[PDB]
């Protein structure tokens, strides 16, 4: 119960923009976890106080817990960054505005910083597609089971099974490992991935084992399923100068056109929380 233990949501709130997609996807999850909401708006110039003050006394006569806020340090991840530690919020949901109408897919720079340095999970919203009745799509790769690949696969899925169950969806995952006695081999794979069925109980319908480059394989089942919600995980382990999302992760959050949750390994939150806290 990943989500239901979340108790503070930081929404991104955008001032100009013609969708509201991260507050609708907060109010969803609030509506079932009874999560507090806090709105932040990041900006210097205008003042959005009584905006904001209206926003919260609607959201309250609907039963949220709401806080609200308008800042603004030095760029908009560190904003958002700076408001998470300020508040302790347990997720951040952000919606994605692209830079180029032909590039629509493509996450901004800042986005990247913001993806990057969170110490906690955040929700990249990517469609206005409804989350209620849709398709949640996780990516683990069932061919790693080390003490840091069980973790971060137990994650992915607590938290794609708590969003599928609030939002009355259906859970799928896509399993991506690489292309390699071949037979053999391919039994201690074929060993891994009926243990994994067992112990998280997937149907072979909802499991997609597929062999190939993941950084492909995970858009294409998304496409396939029209998935509205996709959940990763970044590297097990950084890169080399600070690396830390890894090929797999650039790729799919730059081409899903779903939204995307991103969850961390429980060692890089805690050194990017060290980070976030000085
Ligand atoms: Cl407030
Ligand atoms: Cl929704
Ligand atoms: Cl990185």
């Amino acid at each position: 119960n990943a989500m239901q233990a979340i108790r503070s949501i930081l929404v991104v709130i955008e001032p100009d923009q013609l969708e509201g997609l991260a507050l609708k996807r907060a109010q969803l999850i609030a509506g079932v976890t009874q999560s507090h909401l806090h709105l932040l708006v990041c900006e210097k110039r205008r003042d959005h106080s009584a905006a904001l003050n209206d926003l919260a006394q609607e959201l309250r006569e609907e039963g949220y817990s709401v806080s609200t806020n308008q800042a603004w340090k030095d760029s908009l991840h560190q904003t958002i960054i700076a408001e998470q530690q300020a508040e302790g919020c347990g997720l951040i949901i952000k919606q994605h505005f692209p830079d180029n109408p032909l590039k629509k897919a493509i996450l901004t720079p800042d986005d990247w910083k913001l993806l990057r340095f969170a110490p906690c999970p955040v929700l990249m919203t990517k469609t206005a597609r409804p989350w209620t009745g849709g398709k949640i799509l996780a990516a683990v790769d069932v061919g790693n089971n080390d003490g840091e690949h069980r973790s971060l696969h137990a994650g992915i899925i607590s938290h794609a099974y708590d969003i599928a169950g609030l939002a009355k969806a259906t859970l799928h995952v896509i399993s991506a490992h690489p292309s390699p006695l071949s037979e053999t081999i391919e039994a201690r794979y074929r060993e891994a991935c009926r243990t994994f069925q067992a112990e998280y109980g997937f149907s072979d319908e909802q499991l997609h084992i597929e062999e190939g480059p993941a950084d492909v394989l995970i858009p294409r089942t998304a496409q396939k399923l029209d998935a509205v919600v996709t959940v990763i995980g970044t590297v097990a382990r950084t890169g080399l100068s600070g690396a830390l999302i890894g090929n797999t992760a650039e790729v799919v959050l730059d081409t899903l056109e779903s939204d995307v949750l991103v969850l961390k390994p429980d060692d890089i939150i805690a050194h990017l929380e060290e980070l976030a806290s000085k």
